[PDB]
């Protein structure tokens, strides 16, 4: 029913108002696989609710000062998004901005990877 | 008032017969210290409902195929575990064997750091 500029818009929306697990729980397909910029082991991921559980561990792990999103960014079946985060990590306790993009492909109205480059 | 002794072969046991979460509940100090060897996405974790999290993710994305737990061997505030299980990873669909050594820290009679080594 949705375009992906609707689904785009909204999903940016719910980001900007920092719902992000709202945006997740309304978009992400059940199958989304989720691609970490970073090299490592546990960068992938598959599976909403395993995606969910991330997100929470990522929350717990930061504190969250302040950010911005830009965006979005349309083409075919995916949008991009410009993230700008203002965050302490439990692990180093050293504050840092990270900078990266968010590739978010779309099929039958439902994100089914996020792909995230730093 | 458990020695260290004790908490190790109950917290081994309950390992082996898959109570993965009962003994993370059981001994987890609410503050646990989690260090994976492989840097990554969650190589560094803080907080007891975090390591759960963390948990639940990667059973969502492993099959285990079984293996063994050796141990524990206990030195002072310490008890070491040698993991050995086949495992195939969501990402790869590539079942590979793992080999791991835990390092559990007891605190007043709580695990305050797990540390493996790959």
């Amino acid at each position: 029913g949705m375009t992906i500029a609707e689904i785009a818009k909204d999903f940016t929306e719910l980001l900007k108002q920092g719902d992000n697990a709202g945006a997740a729980e309304k978009y992400n397909a059940d199958d989304i696989a989720s691609y970490e910029a970073m090299e490592g082991p546990m960068a992938v991921s598959h599976g909403k609710e395993a995606l969910r559980q991330k997100s929470q561990w990522w929350q717990e792990n930061h504190e969250v000062h302040g950010g911005s999103v830009e965006g979005p960014y349309v083409n075919g079946d995916q949008f991009a998004l410009r993230f700008k985060f203002d965050v302490t990590p439990k692990a180093t306790g050293e504050r840092v901005t990270m900078d990266e993009v968010g590739l978010y492909t779309v099929k039958n109205g439902k994100i089914t990877e996020e792909r995230f480059y730093y």
